[PDB]
This record gives structure tokens, C-alpha cells and sequence, in this order.
């Protein structure tokens, strides 16, 4: 049972990583590129860049350790133990060549110290829309005169007691919904249909516990890369980012230019958060022509 | 019936203003005081200062609209609408002579527009642990590197779609327990039985409603203090702070030097947001000591 469609000329399947049970979805061929999905969601959230890319990349989206259908990590949620499992998935299909990666929100707290530590193994990088864990998220305000601000769930998250799980358990879609909303400009693209999707994927019980734990472990993953971060990034990189409501603006590339010294950056006028699905077209774009330089 | 346990000597009563029926426990005799309590809480975390206090002054202490056994506002939940029915209800008792104010939490925010309005009512003032709504409420941090983001629950419970009443429905004793306990240093003082007292109260339905509007008025209750604090308070004013987890620390005093011409801080070691609780003895000593340098019973 998969909880979202496969791509037609995709295969949804699974390798053992570490003793942990990785799920991805998997096309195309030629050059390796790995795309890495952020909170809230799972692979699927690539399912209309893939195909483009399948035309001249293998193409690989795994689920985050403990979401969608991949078991939860062994050793911990930190960004150096969770790159791991990464890293080593991708190595599997590309031993002899190094690979492209792609991350969305989470995905780059989670490929941000492979990508540090194994340079050579990274032939281009995008990261979109959410800070590498650093002081600068400490500067991000709890609240704005316009209302709820962009990253005041990092502490709702991180809050022990399991406050999230057990606020949101039995209002899973509800929360999701609105979360989803306050980080979009275009709410439009999230049909009853892919709200139900996501919604059931991270209600279940590890899944719903996975997501907020990658939080309760950002902090250590911020002091992991004060150590990583100074060795600079030097394979060629791009940063995207909305312009709109829920986007992280000017900050997305201004942040990479401390750590990368070849970088490029664009920022999306009319798009918030969730860039594959509220400018899927121009996101795809940037995307594949950036890679297929 | 009564929500919590009224003190010896004290009475449970009603008092409607401007159509709303205002719960409040009072006793003493002399020059009044009205005390009034925040977020999470009611009339009663100032139970054990009122006795002592009541030796000197007649005390006042509403439950504010919406929360306890008060009814919400009809006007609105900004700062300068709720100050009009505190405002009222302290002069219903004092007509004839100023009055002396102490407010903890979301208290302040609703006194300070009535005590910025009407100068002259007022003789002494002691606020502790908020910010005042100005722009510096902006400037927090939505997460730390050590600790806790004090404030994060703005947006929380500011957030539309009833976010927070959504999500805390039928949780509210879980709630309350986190939210509490993450904000104090002294953690012990919140026993279960406490916890269970606050919890029930909160837990009526328009009362978790109540709470949240407070926080959904206050880029309101923002823009409307811009225009008030032009004119900077002229009476003597005390703030007080906790120095532990969940304490405003420094910041008290300092946002208030900009309010207040004549004011005095402290900041209370090893306690946390619930001053009056979790370190009863030197808070109750600071307040009464501040209190009864002005004249009384």
C-alpha cells in the first residue's frame, strides 16, 4: 500500500541503510540526484519535478527516516545522523560518481553535513526555503504586528512533554491545513485530495512523533554545525526561495554566501513556502536548468 | 458556587460594568487596592498576598473579563477596552480617592491604558513579568540556544482559524501543566491539586475562548499604546521581574523606564513568570513594603 501515486515509470521501493529501512521513489537515468523532501510532507511533494528530471537524471526522493514509509532512525534526529543514512542511500546508487542534491525545509538541516564533510561525492547542490541550522535562526522573531510569524514553531515543536504529538493527535488534518496555509501564498494548489494525502502519512503514531523530533534535535544540529561550517562549500550551489507570504525572502541566499563560495539565488515574487507546489513550473525550471549546465 | 477557595474574611461578589457581570474577592479596610492576575490564572494567584495586604487596604480582585467567573467583554479584548471595566470597577469602591494598582502577565497590558487615561486615579502602581504591548514585543526570539522562547506563544495563540482553542480543547489540564511549568523556576509549587484549580477554571469553554483573544488583540492593543505613551506616567511605579527560568529578567525595569518617570525594579533570583507563587515570601514582602509607603489603614 503506497500512501501517494507512483509516477508513471517510477518504482516505489526500499533499501536497509545502517539497519534502518529507507523508502524511496526511484526513475530515470543517467547521473544521480537525490531530492529531499521537509516537514508536513514526504517524497511526493517532488512528484511533478521528477518526471522532467527522469529525462536525463536518475532520479531518487526518499522519506525522511520515521516519515512516510521510511523507518525511524536508530541512531538519533540530529542533522550528522540523519545525513548519514543519506548519504550512504545515495552512495548505493551512485558509487562512481558524485550525485546531485536537492532539499526542501528540513531536508537541508538533514543533508547539510554530508554535503560538508564529503564534497567530493557532490557534484551540484539546491537548498530551498528554510535556514541551515546556524545562529541565524535565533534572530527570527516569536511574533510580528502582522500576526503569527514565520518560524515561531520551531519551540512548539521543539517543547518537550510531547506537546506537539499531543496537542495535534485527533486533529492532524486540521493542524496540517493551517500549517500548510500560513506558509503559502497559494493556497489554491492543496486540494481536499493532497491535504488528506500528507495529512494521513503524518498522522501516523512514529510518523507524527519523527516530525517534531528532527526539532527537539535542532539546537544540537546548530552547535554540530558551528564545527562543520568551517570548511566552506565548494561545488556550485543555488538557492530558491518565495517571495510572497511564507517565504524566506533575501535570507536564503544571504545565508549561503557564508557558507558556499559558488552560489546563485532566486527568490520567487507570489510564491511562499512550498515551491514544488505553489510554483511548480518556474521552481522545476530553475531547477533543471541549474543541474543540466 | 466558587471556583477557588475564597480567603478568611474575604467575599465572593459580582459587579456589572457596562453590561458585564465582573467577578471579584474583596476585604480589608482603607485605601483600596485592586490586584489583577494574567493568562493561565484568576483572581486567586494573589490569594496569599491578600490577606496580609487586607491589614492595610480594602483589596479588590477581579477575575478578568472572560476568565474566572466573569463575563466576556462586549466591546472588544483589546488593552484599552478592557481598562475601561477594571477602570470602572476600581472607582465603584474608590470614587473620591485615587487607588493603588497591581497587575501580573496579560493584567498589565489590560490596566495600562486606563492608568496612562487617568493619571490621577491611580497612586501606586506594581507590574511584573510582561512586556507592556509596544514594539519591542517584536524583538523576541522565536527560538533559543539555551532555554526556552518565552514568548513563542504569541503567535500560538494570536494564529487564526482558532488554532490554539482548536488544539487545546479536551487537553486543556496537559496544557495548562506544560505551559505553566515550562514558564517557573520553582516548579514544585504547582501541585497537582493547583494545577487541577487553574485547569477547571480555563477549561470552560468561553473562558479558553477569552484567553486567546486577549492575544488576538494584541497588535491592537500595540497600536493603540503607540498613541498613549506620549504622555509618561508620573506616579510611583515598581516593577518586578523573575530571574530564573521563564523570568522577564532585565527587561521589566528597562521597558518601563520608558513609561515611567519615577520607577523601581527588582529581579527575583531562582523564580520564574508566577512570582507570586513560586516565591511568595519576598514578592509578598516587596509588594506590601512598596504598597505601604503611601498612606493607609
Amino acid at each position: 500500500a503506497e500512501e501517494f501515486p507512483v509516477p508513471n515509470g517510477f518504482e516505489s521501493a526500499y533499501r536497509e541503510v545502517d539497519g534502518v529501512k529507507l523508502h524511496y521513489v526511484k526513475g530515470g537515468q543517467g547521473p544521480l540526484v537525490m531530492l529531499v523532501h521537509g516537514f508536513g510532507q514526504t517524497w511526493y511533494e517532488w512528484h511533478q519535478l521528477m518526471p522532467e528530471l527522469a529525462k536525463r537524471f536518475t532520479v531518487i526522493a526518499p522519506d525522511l527516516p520515521g516519515l512516510g514509509q521510511s523507518e525511524p532512525p536508530k541512531t538519533g534526529y540530529s542533522g550528522e545522523q540523519v545525513a548519514v543514512y543519506l548519504h550512504k542511500l545515495a552512495r548505493q546508487f551512485s558509487p562512481d560518481r558524485p550525485f546531485d542534491l536537492v532539499a526542501h525545509d528540513i531536508g537541508i538541516w538533514n543533508t547539510y553535513p554530508m554535503v560538508v564533510k564529503n564534497q567530493a561525492d557532490i557534484a551540484r547542490l539546491v537548498y530551498m526555503q528554510a535556514p541551515i541550522p546556524d545562529a541565524r535562526i535565533y534572530r527570527f522573531p516569536a511574533f510580528t504586528a502582522q500576526g503569527e510569524s514565520l518560524v515561531w514553531h520551531f519551540s512548539f515543536f521543539a517543547a518537550d512533554d510531547r506537546l506537539a504529538e499531543t496537542l495535534i493527535a485527533g486533529k492532524e488534518r486540521f493542524f496540517l491545513e493551517h500549517f500548510i496555509k500560513s506558509h503559502a501564498s497559494n493556497t489554491e494548489v492543496f486540494s481536499e485530495r493532497l491535504l488528506d494525502l500528507y495529512a494521513r502519512s503524518y498522522a501516523k503514531p512514529h510518523s507524527l512523533n519523527a516530525s517534531f523530533e528532527y526539532y527537539r534535535a535542532l539546537n544540537e544540529s546548530v552547535r554540530q554545525n558551528a564545527e562543520l561550517a568551517k570548511t566552506r562549500l565548494q561545488m556550485p550551489t543555488m538557492t530558491l526561495a518565495g517571495g510572497g507570504h511564507g517565504g524566506m525572502g533575501t535570507f536564503q541566499l544571504e545565508q549561503m554566501k557564508a557558507y558556499a563560495e559558488d552560489v546563485e539565488g532566486h527568490v520567487l515574487p507570489g510564491c511562499g513556502h512550498w515551491l514544488p507546489e505553489e510554483c511548480a513550473a518556474p521552481m522545476n525550471r530553475l531547477v533543471i536548468d541549474f543541474l543540466s549546465r
